[PDB]
């Protein structure tokens, strides 16, 4: 069946906007999982899943009679999609178990390990998501093979359909890189925002780069690899020695006997994928990645044995028994057990990026620490098995259970507790007042307040406008953020806040990071004034503020808006035209696309933009809340077309008389050109439309304040 | 970026079950559209269309001074989309304005119109839709040229994205037929359910079958595709008669002067399209078609000069300007006004389908009728007219405005008003009690009431319980619907309806359209109780019994269910896997992916399978409304393999003992491979899952039962 992806296969694509509604959702509308989990016998699961480690199920069974490894890699690949540079994949939605990740070359067989948890996931029923069992099971695997487990929290609400993540244009599984949709450049730059070398894999091919066992150049992947998925050197020398201190690979026989993914299997599969035709297809003679690879001489069980292997052999060059390079200790005797007969035993082996931790001169340094001084690789390597796993959940105010840890680490941008009573509906009354007599305009307001809060990203639910960071470096100095009138208006904010707070009794104090939102709020309802409107924003308090101390400067760096078409700003030149970054943009922030529409017009007549450009604003009203936009942006008596200077910039002339009366972007003018959006425009361009405007865009300004408002939740 | 469709593109896809969300609409979740266009101004917004007739725009001059034929032209392409055999297209939702159809090379320029009707629509707002101002102006045109409309009814509401509607499988824009998606086999033989004979047409190719002028085979493709579109020989004569006798066809130069399609033109453009290079690029120069043919002597007045050039010339097969094949009257003088140089004339001029109406036999003796007695013409052209534009909107309760016809027609499948009082709730109950003590069963009741609502169809508002057309023939006699089984639960209920409506007072009967449906409520209600729950199942009286010369029956026979995955019917073997059809009935139905599921899982346990096959019985206690489907499904236990004498048929076995546990099919498998429906089949799987599968089921149910209840809209 032809469809219009087919036809138009560069054409913008809105139902990214439009995932995750009431309609796929099989559960009610007032569901709160938050609530179900509140009320979980968390302890009853985690019994269950000790018991299941050691109970073999013939279709797939243990290796060495335990499946701690298998769910421990099964946990590991659940988080280990991660993306700094946007915040999406990580184990938070659970998508494992979705296309296309279930189905990924590198989630071989974990169809088999998430089938294994069914009867669990049936017994618990709502109380715990498939997100939230995947990890919990991967802290089970560690706790029953001796590993003491730095925390847990629950929260990750299960999502009802795949996500809509760009993993790269490669049309073939696994390419190698510089073929026609190369994600590599240059000196192997692996483009934003992928955080993998190949298509199917979570980081690194374990062979070495496109195949090539050099575990030095392995050690450069691994590094940006790793980088982009938030983990610093000492980070990634902890997981992959932590997690390779378990289990083993699976590579039997040749990999031409492992039949089709899951997506791609025959009906009567059930959902699993992968049947090999290889001798019995499981167990001893299972095939998953074709490496054939066990590390330690106790599999099953937490040692320092990984490292011990590591730089107490010399290693060799050889092939696993489906073709693929692996190396073996020259010299050694067999210590290794096998993972089913107890009557063989093997030689140490290890991966190429296995390899690069001790053949890398600045990952070397960190495995010999943690060779000589197990204590400081078993506390980093729980450390970061947290923050892989917790990395996308969020403000702590998300963390349920337990077994939450009660440490506040940097990496999770914390914010204070507050201490002090907020202000009430009378004090914000008094602030607003202030405020608008400061002299203040209704585009600096407006524009500080958006810089605030449109830095929040639904998919790692980072950024917003808790904590005050706009103050802060860097975000305070980043070229979308306009420094110069930003310390302009902070400052006048800090002078109302000081005199405010001086003022009070009883502790009561507000905090710069309401009063921006506030003051944004003041300058909303002013330009509804200006235009006519009573209009009263709601806004509620509760932010405290961060400190530079907590506030890393350089995991802050990735929340940079280099596009932010709601300011018509474009840091540079990209591949992707700007009315996708747009679209993308409105997805990171939660909005549908009636929602995106309206703010975008309203914020281009309130004077948002970067600069003051006058790109888009279509108005002879600016710091008026009207439709004009729209109105005036779907006049047929105005001809566009590109300029000669710039094909990116259009200019919109009288067709009668060739005036020129308006310049727009390519953000500008896709909500005219769009067919979807321009069926938005035209309800909010409508006669009848201007008190709908203004209602709707209050309520998406309210919404863009709110997002990180997790404490209210 | 590559997707999901592009690694599986022969995967099911749920999408298009979660279209139309409030997520993309615009308007709030309280808007009534039939509130809004109540209180329209209809006869203020008619004048304002009257006017827009003769004012010409310069970016698209009208022809003649006159735009009625292009608004003719486009309403009758908005309408024209439609096809009887799954209700999909046509004007009901305004799709014209989305992809693929504003691109369609058949819609070429209905952009202009569209375009020129926005000042209009602002105006007017939300009062009236682009769906309804479509056929209005239509109507509007047809008035202010001297044409008579039979009526017209208001009510289309719009929508906000395009439908997901099956146009056939050619990767090339207006293929002709025998490529490798070749839309025709056998005898020229068009593949169900497509109503065009190529690729963006709207039904026939205006030069001849694959561009072949022949006017005897080009009435063939006529005579099909119209009957494919519900209309008749003399409907299809007096349609193309009485469209052509306005207006003209676009052809002033070769087609290469023609850019691209609004969905591929550059966003400069603004919506439009197909900007031409020819001359001015419009007006004396435009080009649509290609054809270049004007019809009759005054193209801007209703008049019967089509029939008199058709049959007063002979013609002769020439060439318009762009190459085209085209006919000219041999001999005649130049008598047809130049669409702009009124110091120009030319002679008549047909298309070849025009020709098709003199000669073909059947259509000839037609045609020579309307010539001899025009006022039968214009009566048949009214009434074909209305037909052609209202055939997808539904029941007559869903008609609104001050123009609405009273005269009540055979296709409408009308039903009689009730002029009696209803029953009331302890009426309603019992009936239920008297309905359970006949001693049909659950199975009997269920499968009695599910046949008689599933009829329903979302794409053009026809089918439903309403009518009880179940005890009319067509519908009585399919073999869906069990009709020896049927008969006997028939006679059973009318018996109780007798005894029931002889005992009341003061004129309170009920029909037995309600009496089917309650008595279908009454056997979930008693599956329930088999089960341990206390259910009361919602219903809605207030059906009426249409009779049976009130029900056309050749026009039912589209609505014959010959796939109906919730009864596990498949009445032959389709090129369409099972499951896919499934999702189509489910997509007609306006069912959720997660309403499907409940669905089809209660129906297996309650015994709605036809001929009572055990095929996803999935159950040991058959009647009980339980969740016991997806249970037993779920169960990895159970190992399952396609059978030798059918590969679409699956035994599920013991996997340690290899004993016979179920059999099913590909309908009822999905449920447990499909990645998306597999998780919905969990959460009702569940341990905590049998309330909520109860509440579910009976919610969805009592959906069905309703689908068709506009009078209580
Ligand atoms: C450079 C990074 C890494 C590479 C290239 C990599 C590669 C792989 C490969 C190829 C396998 C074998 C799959 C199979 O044939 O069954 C595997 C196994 C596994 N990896 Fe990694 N790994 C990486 C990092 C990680 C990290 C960060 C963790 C966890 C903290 C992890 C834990 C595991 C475990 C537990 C297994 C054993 C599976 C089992 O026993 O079934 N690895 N690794
Ligand atoms: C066999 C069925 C039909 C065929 C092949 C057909 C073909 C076409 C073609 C090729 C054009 C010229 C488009 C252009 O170059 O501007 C056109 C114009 C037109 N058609 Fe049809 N037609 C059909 C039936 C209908 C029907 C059923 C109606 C309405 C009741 C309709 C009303 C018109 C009108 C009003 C125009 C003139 C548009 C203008 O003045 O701009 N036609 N037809
Ligand atoms: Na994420
Ligand atoms: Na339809």
């Amino acid at each position: 069946g032809t469809s219009n992806r087919d036809w138009w296969p560069n054409q913008l694509d809105l139902s990214i906007l439009h995932r995750h509604s009431s309609l796929s959702d099989p559960m009610g509308k007032d569901f709160n999982y938050a609530q179900a989990f509140e009320k979980l016998d968390l302890a009853a699961v985690k019994r269950d899943l000790h018991a299941l480690m050691t109970t073999s199920q013939d279709w797939w069974p243990a290796d060495f009679g335990h499946y701690g490894g298998l769910f421990i890699r099964m946990a590991w690949h659940s988080a280990g999609t991660y993306r700094t540079a946007d915040g999406r994949g990580g184990a938070g939605e659970g998508q494992q178990r979705f296309a296309p990740l279930n189905s990924w070359p590198d989630n071989a067989n974990l169809d088999k390990a998430r089938r294994l948890l069914w009867p669990i996931k049936q017994k618990y029923g709502r109380a715990i998501s498939w997100a939230d069992l995947l990890i919990l099971t991967g802290n089970v695997a560690l706790e029953s093979m001796g590993f003491k487990t730095f925390g847990f929290a629950g929260g990750r609400a299960d999502t009802w359909e795949p996500e809509d993540v760009y993993w790269g244009s490669e049309k073939i599984w696994l390419e190698l890189s510089g073929g026609p949709n190369s994600r590599y450049s240059g000196d192997r730059q692996l483009e934003n925002p992928l955080a993998a070398v190949q298509m199917g894999l979570i980081y690194v091919n374990p062979e070495g780069p496109d195949g090539n066992p050099d575990p030095v150049a392995a050690a450069r992947d691994i590094r940006d690899t790793f980088a982009r998925m938030a983990m610093n050197d000492e980070e990634t020398v902890a997981l992959i020695a932590g997690g390779h201190t378990f289990g083993k690979t699976h590579g039997a026989g040749p990999a031409s006997n492992v039949g089709a993914e899951p997506e791609a299997a025959g009906i009567e599969a059930q959902g699993l994928g992968w049947k090999s035709a290889y001798r019995t297809g499981k167990g001893a003679d299972a095939i998953t990645s074709g490496l054939e690879v066990t590390w330690t001489t106790t599999p099953t069980q937490w040692s320092h044995n990984f490292f011990e292997n590591l730089f107490g052999y010399e290693w060799e060059l050889t092939k696993s028994p489906a073709g693929a390079h692996q190396w073996v200790a020259k010299g050694a005797d067999a210590v290794i057990p096998d993972a089913f007969d107890p009557s063989k035993k093997h030689r140490p082996t290890m991966l190429t990026t296995d390899l690069s931790l001790r053949f890398d001169p600045a990952y070397e340094k960190i495995s010999r620490r943690f060779h000589e001084n197990p204590e400081q690789f078993a506390d980093a390597f729980a450390r970061a098995w947290f923050k892989l796993t917790h990395r996308d959940m969020g403000p702590r105010a998300r963390y349920l259970g337990p077994e939450v840890p009660a440490e506040v680490l940097l990496w999770q941008d914390p914010i204070p507790a507050v201490d002090h009573p907020l202000i009430d509906a009378a004090d914000a009354a008094e602030l607003k007042a202030k405020v608008l007599a400061s002299g203040l305009t209704v585009s600096q307001l407006v524009s500080t307040a958006w810089a605030a809060a449109s830095t929040f990203r639904g998919s790692d639910k980072r950024g917003g406008a808790n904590g005050a960071r706009i103050r802060l470096a860097p975000q305070k100095d980043w070229e979308a953020n306009q420094p110069e009138q930003l310390a302009a208006v902070l400052e006048t904010l800090e002078a109302i806040r000081t005199a405010f707070n001086g003022a009070q009794r009883g502790g009561k104090q507000v905090s710069l990071a309401d009063l921006i939102v506030l003051a944004g709020c003041a300058g909303v309802e002013q330009a509804a004034k200006n235009a006519g409107h009573a209009v009263t924003v709601p806004f509620a308090p509760g932010r405290a503020d961060a400190s530079q101390e907590q506030t890393d400067v350089e995991s802050m760096a990735v929340l940079e808006p280099v596009a932010d078409g709601f300011r018509n700003y474009l840091k540079g030149k990209y591949r992707v035209p700007a009315e996708v970054l747009l679209v993308d943009k409105a997805q990171l922030l939660t909005l549908s696309a009636p929602e995106m529409t309206v703010l975008l017009g309203g914020l281009r007549v309130l004077g948002a933009n970067v600069g003051q450009s006058r790109h888009g604003v279509f108005t002879a009203r600016e710091q008026a809340l009207t439709n004009d936009f729209f109105v005036n942006l779907l006049d047929m008596g105005t001809e566009w077309k590109p300029t000669a200077a710039d094909a990116d910039v259009f200019e919109g002339r009288d067709r009668a008389t060739g005036e020129l009366k308006w310049t727009g972007t390519r953000v500008d003018l896709v909500f005219g050109s769009h067919s979807q959006l321009r069926a938005l425009a035209e309800v909010y361009g409508s006669a009848d439309a201007q008190e709908k405007f203004v209602r709707d865009f209050v309520a998406v300004w309210n919404k863009v304040m709110n997002l990180d408002r997790f404490d209210l939740a």
